[PDB]
């Protein structure tokens, strides 16, 4: 199977006037590029999926495209929907506009069955040629991708080639990698980054590494070489923020750490996501000192 | 305040070779107002919102504006979303199309804060001059409309009268009314219909009268009127179908009955949505034996 690997970061995305920032965007994923990370997901959870239009989230997966042309930098585009027709329209947009693969998140509030999650994603990895990595998160989405659907899928489908876990359910992760090895897990939650790496896991989705590429990147790679060590001195080292970055929903935090940083120019969400709180401001800055911001 | 109350119907959206059986959809509205009904609310949770265009989204409002023309049944317009903007969009649509109100969900995927929760449904409030109801539904959508912000959002907001809640949590009903007994608490919940009623709800949005409106209608009107011992006996008398509605994810087992019922044309659902396993399809059938379904 193709597969799409390492430290992978889940792209904000900047807001200008209400629009879509496409120079702060690029320039973005260009600072992600220069520091490590293997790949980019444009228009996750973290890039406001719900509120950009169909057309602005299809831009926002061709600015990735283009700015990754001429690196080893991979784009794992989100293509994710409740509607599987409309999952399958983003697949189709991705491939066709030169993404490595693409990121489907489980549908949200429908709430479909593990047959009707079966068929979701079976209709999407049979409509393009590129790998698909699928991405469960009940805290969001309402439902669960069981072990047996995943494993279902890995073996059913050529694309699909693993699981970007956001469960926080370790014993979910030993499950999958103990009765499928070879697919690809992926961690969805930065604060167990290293324990989802010393499992068997093969990459990060991170929300973190908007901030802190160079140390998501050195993490996943010190892992993947089995320097568990390093990885963990990182992981236990990040833990601060890691967690602070989800005081508020995310990508409310991370949008305004990237702004305490300097790299937004404003604190701009779409409704019905908001500024934080004046106190969690106060945390989120607070924790951030701790770090080496890198610039640009 | 202006209000709608009373018993109303989740209408389940019927397909017909993949595409909104249009006539069917009509001519269920009308099976509801012959059964008692007060309200209809087109394209909600059980009307698969998540699966229709916003096309298909805005016809079937259209078709219920336009079958409830000429009689007391109201149109409480299904017109929420996880985007501000396209919730704006929907509200703006039912109230210019003859809605007598709208229904709104709490965002999904997305997990607003409680003060993105307030600016949502302001900016909703603020779009149109026809009653709004708050929609709360955690299971599904992953957040809560807090009672403080229902509260909040009732009392600053002039259209916003009240919530349907799908919480199962009767001491945040009690919550509610206790703190402020001037809204209208809407039971969003089958099985505990006459609680919710006994407690000073004033309505349910219900997904069982669309098999059997005529004792939904009953119980809803036997509460109003401070029969608790008939309205009870409705409810316990419900408990079973009440329950196997739910053994698969709504609209699931509702469409099943319907077909079942022959009171649509073909169990077609939309995906991710699909048939039911064959034990809750056969589950459902031996439950609808013990009830009365009315015909057309
Ligand atoms: N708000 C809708 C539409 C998003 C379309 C662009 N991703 C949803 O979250 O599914
Ligand atoms: N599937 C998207 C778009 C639906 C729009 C029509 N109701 C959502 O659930 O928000
Ligand atoms: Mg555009
Ligand atoms: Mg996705
Ligand atoms: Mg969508
Ligand atoms: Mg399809
Ligand atoms: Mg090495
Ligand atoms: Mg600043
Ligand atoms: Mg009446
Ligand atoms: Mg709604
Ligand atoms: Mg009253
Ligand atoms: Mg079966
Ligand atoms: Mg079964």
């Amino acid at each position: 199977k193709n597969i799409i690997i390492g430290a992978m970061t889940a792209l904000i995305t900047p807001f200008k006037n209400g629009k879509v920032d496409e120079q702060s965007y690029a320039r973005l994923i260009k600072r992600q590029i220069e520091n490590g990370i293997d790949a980019v997901v444009p228009v996750g959870t973290t890039g406001e999926s719900a509120t950009l239009t169909h057309e602005e989230h299809r831009t926002c997966i061709e600015i990735a495209v283009e700015t990754c042309k001429g690196t080893k930098v991979k784009v794992l585009a989100g293509a994710g929907s409740n509607a599987t027709h409309a999952a399958v329209g983003l697949a189709k947009f991705a491939k066709e506009h030169g993404a490595d693969g693409i990121l489907s998140v489980a549908p949200y509030y429908n709430k479909p069955t593990q047959q009707g999650l079966y068929e979701h994603y079976k209709a999407i990895a049979q409509s393009v040629d590129i790998p698909v990595l699928l991405y469960n998160v009940p805290g969001r989405t309402g439902c669960e991708i069981s072990t047996d659907t995943i494993i279902k899928l890995f073996r059913d489908c050529e694309n699909i080639y693993g699981v970007k876990e956001a469960s926080g359910n370790i014993d979910k992760c030993v499950d999958l990698l103990a009765h499928e090895p070879r697919m690809m897990l992926i961690s969805g939650e930065d604060a167990i980054n290293y324990p989802i790496l010393s499992n068997g896991g093969k990459g990060v989705i991170s929300v973190t590494s908007n901030l802190l590429p160079d140390m998501i990147s050195a993490l996943t790679h010190f892992a993947l070489d089995e320097n568990y060590k390093e990885a963990k001195k990182i992981n236990d080292e990040l833990y601060n923020i890691n967690k602070i970055l989800f005081c508020e929903s995310n990508p409310i935090p991370i949008k305004t750490a990237m702004y305490l940083a300097g790299l937004i120019e404003s604190l701009e969400f779409r409704l019905p996501l908001c500024s934080p709180s004046k106190e969690n401001f106060a945390k989120i800055e607070e924790v951030m000192k701790k770090y080496k911001i890198k610039g640009f």
